[PDB]
RNA sequence: AUAAACCGACGGUAUUGUUCAGAUCCUGGCUUGCCAACAGGAGUUCCCCGCGCCAGCGGGG
């Protein structure tokens, strides 16, 4: 990478590429590897999306309707439903599948990672 | 001056040892190459040297 690649990608970030990176890196990325662990599907899970016209119409089309959400995710339960960041995992937690609420599962983020104060006005790199 | 630029897939290695292709076998029998025929007209025989020259005679190669 450091032969192959053109340098300083990463010097600075916008907000938006850096919430972007974040979910990235939470769903479809395979880091950090050591005492990091990926989730809730696994490593380089592939991702599969209907494509409209538009951005909007494409957003939509990939949303679940309200009775088959229901159906997928069955509410049960004992399901916590607060998201990583408002509620936090507890440490070596033993975690059953069907107690993740479908607000938590999808913004499921096992990184454990604070982003570092910002600076300011310039370009994204 | 291009997903470009700068840019080895690299180093190490017997395919080795043993082994008759052997024994039997006539290519045999029959066939004219025959018919015709002056070699004679011609003195050119290429190079030098000596002596002759209506002639030619010699000496070398
Ligand atoms: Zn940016």
């Amino acid at each position: 990478c450091a032969f192959v690649n053109q340098p300083g990608q990463g010097e600075a970030l916008c907000g938006g590429c850096t919430a972007i990176a974040l979910f990235n890196q939470a769903n479809q990325a395979p880091g950090f590897g050591g005492g990091f662990k990926s989730g809730l599907r696994g490593g380089t899970p592939v991702t599969t999306f209907v494509r409209g016209i538009d951005l909007r119409s494409t957003v939509l089309l990939n949303v679940l309707t309200l009775p088959r959400l229901q159906k997928q995710f069955p509410n049960e339960s004992h399901t916590e439903n607060q998201p990583t960041w408002i509620k936090p995992i507890k440490s070596n937690e033993s975690i059953p599948a069907s107690s993740i609420g479908f607000v938590r599962g999808l913004f499921w983020q096992p990184a454990h990672i604070e982003l570092c104060d910002p600076i300011g006005i310039g370009k994204c790199s």
